[PDB]
């Protein structure tokens, strides 16, 4: 396994931990995590820049979302790029819970990641954690 | 280049044609070809199993769709799996436009896909083309 891969497989891990500086430590300081447009009404939308970015969007997760539990399932990596797919359970501050898909794509540099992005079906997120 | 990375290029190629048969040439005959569920109220969402589906398919997405121009930007590949990354260029029959970006995930068995399926913000392309 590259050291890359263990770095990825390292992050869901401290993730599920609610670990926040074990999710950073996978991030170069200049990354770029990004978010789907249509999740900006959330505020849970667009491109985050640095790890203050990032810590500002995961502490305003919690306003909409009580729970998510990742269920990654494929890794597929190929030089300095990652892509994992999965399945992951949601619980919204509504009390509604559903299971919805997610592909998350990294791209390293020197080992961190310089970019981050989760694509995934908005419009079903948004249908789980709307009123 | 891999016979699978030459038929998922080649099966873009087709697209650009509007050749119907060239993009089927890419998909075994029992192919799961899936859409985000989001797109359902469209008629286009869900999973499409074999040719004739995915012919159905196709033939709809003109209903909503006046044009669509893929700009690939990035083949990942490894083993069977294939993970496109890119953006594409799309008028609504409502005649507004904008650039979305996409995901494909592309799984193949002896050489033909066996699954694909399109990842991406569907508020955003529900948005695009909604009245």
């Amino acid at each position: 396994m590259s050291n890359n891969m263990q770095t990825v497989r390292e992050s869901y891990e401290a993730f599920h931990r609610r670990d926040l500086p074990g999710v950073l430590a996978a991030l170069a300081p200049d990354v770029r995590w990004t978010h789907p447009d249509g999740m900006s009404p959330y505020g849970l939308g667009g491109t985050k820049h640095g790890h203050d970015e990032v810590i500002a969007f995961i502490r305003h997760v919690p306003t909409h979302i009580a729970e998510m539990r990742l269920a990654p399932d494929e890794f597929i990596e190929s030089g300095e790029r990652i892509v994992v797919l999965g399945t992951r359970r949601v619980t919204a501050v509504n009390g509604r819970s559903a299971t919805l898909k997610f592909v998350h794509v990294w791209r390293f540099e020197n080992g961190r990641a310089v970019t981050f992005e989760d694509h995934f079906d908005t419009a079903e997120m948004i249908r789980l954690i709307t009123a």
